């Protein structure tokens, strides 16, 4: 796994309302 | 799966160097 200092950071995009949230949206 | 416009991204931040990448270091 990767080193100290760093933070996997996943979020979703929604392309439509280019807008970013942490979460797989509901829709 | 995903919703229209959506998809799911990661970068993952080292706090260290304070900067971003679209993967898990290879440490």
């Amino acid at each position: 796994k990767l080193p100290p200092g760093w933070e996997k950071r996943c979020f979703y995009f929604n392309r439509i309302t280019g807008k970013r949230q942490f979460e797989r949206p509901s829709d």
